């Protein structure tokens, strides 16, 4: 529990923090079953003993295809615990874009609820109702470092390119880190929403496992909006991510909703400005624009809208830099493209040659920083706000 917040440890060891100091406050609601840290933090010890019996280790690649329900969390902890990485699958995906992704990650294992459903091939399928019923055995795990490959997401460039991206524990574990913009602590409650196998995802599940925060957990399929609303009502979710879809059918549908959180996160791509306006009107949360992409691991900056609206200003232990064409950074005004370097930063894609083109190391503020290159057009406001264009 070290105080210096640059010091990341992986992802298993922070919840083990976070599950000690916290045993009793509740990690996990699915629609009406909860359950706490210390019941969490049982059955994540209990699985991971039966995947290191069932010859699963460190950087094992391990798709994982189950539907939203408390089994999927559990998976995730305990494959971060034995170091294998994951490979999360959209679960409303067709079959065979599924084989392409597994085919692509090098999956050599593939855990499913329903395994009958599955793409065949390469990879061995192994049951997660069966997994969790031979849980009893947990000792001898690996000692992970912040920088050990945690998981694999797949992306697209501006112009359709898909790529494969390795994302590291400290991408993700920097997510326990309390958000100042936010406020948020062990006191809130998040709503798991996003596909498992977009980057969007990570906000919700660590921002609130790794905090001892609360997460409440979608029912499994499509948005149900009214269900949603229900659900974020009745077990008070404080900060709530949205896509750019859920939002914008939220405002036009809803948009009382939008207050009964504390913070209400919009990320994903432009949104028209007078959505915000709407929705800032219509009550007293916070709503902030938020960028986040693959290969940062998560959600990277935050602004808080007031009334191109803004991306605003880095989440702790991200820098961002507008760089123009000669790698200097941005005066105000001046155009360039957005670099983002620190602790989201990923470890690279499958591809090497694309790696060395997208991952650049440039001096910057005395440090030999390395530095994701996003494709984004961008330059500061007045405020020093990056704004995308
Ligand atoms: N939403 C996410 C999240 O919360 C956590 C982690 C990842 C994502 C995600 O979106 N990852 S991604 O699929 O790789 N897309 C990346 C590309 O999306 C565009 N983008 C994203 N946000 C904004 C925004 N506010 N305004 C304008 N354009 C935006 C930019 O072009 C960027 O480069
Ligand atoms: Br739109
Ligand atoms: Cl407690
Ligand atoms: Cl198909
Ligand atoms: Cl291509
Ligand atoms: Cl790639």
């Amino acid at each position: 529990h070290s105080a210096y917040v640059y010091q990341l440890k992986a992802v298993p060891d922070i919840f083990d923090e976070i599950s000690q100091r916290f045993p009793d406050r509740v990690a996990l609601i699915f629609d009406q079953r909860k359950i706490t840290y210390r019941e969490l933090a049982e059955q994540c010890s209990a699985l991971a003993a039966v995947l290191q019996n069932n010859c699963l280790i460190k950087g094992d690649i391990v798709a994982i295809k189950i539907e939203r329900s408390p089994e999927l969390y559990i998976f995730m902890l305990a494959l971060m615990k034995i170091g294998a990485v994951m490979v999360p699958v959209n679960s409303n995906s067709p079959e065979r874009y599924i084989g392409e992704v597994l085919s692509a990650a090098g999956a050599r294992y593939l855990i499913s609820d329903d395994v009958t459903s599955v793409p065949g091939g390469a990879w061995h399928v192994l049951s997660s109702r069966t997994l969790i019923q031979n849980c009893t055995r947990s000792g001898n795990y690996p000692v992970l470092s912040a920088d050990d490959p945690a998981l694999i997401l797949m992306t697209s460039g501006s112009t359709g390119k898909p790529k494969s991206v390795l994302i590291a524990h400290r991408g993700i574990a920097r997510l326990g880190l309390p958000v100042p913009a936010l406020g948020n602590s062990e006191r809130d409650c998040y709503l798991q929403i996003a596909d498992i196998s977009f980057a969007a995802s990570a906000n919700e599940i660590w921002m609130a496992l790794l905090t001892g925060a609360c997460l409440t957990i979608a029912p499994p399929g499509l948005p149900d909006l009214m269900a949603l609303a229900r659900q974020i009502e009745s077990d008070n979710v404080t900060m709530l991510f949205l896509s750019g879809g859920l939002f914008r059918l939220f405002v036009e549908v809803s948009v009382e909703t939008l207050h009964i959180p504390d913070c209400v996160v919009v990320s994903g791509d432009f949104v028209n400005p007078r959505l915000f306006s709407v929705a800032v009107q219509a009550g007293k949360a916070k709503i902030f624009n938020g960028l986040g992409c693959t290969e940062n691991s998560a959600i990277s900056s935050l602004y808080h809208i007031q009334s191109p609206v803004p991306v605003g200003t880095p989440l702790p232990l991200v820098e961002m830099v507008v760089f123009n064409e000669r790698l200097q950074p941005c005066t105000c005004g001046e155009y360039g493209e957005l670099f983002i370097a620190g602790a989201g930063v990923a470890l690279g894609y499958s591809d090497p040659q694309l790696t060395a083109e997208r991952f650049i190391t440039i001096p910057y503020q005395g440090t030999d920083m390395l530095f994701y290159r996003t494709d984004d057009r961008a330059t500061y406001d007045q405020d020093r706000n990056i704004v995308l264009v």
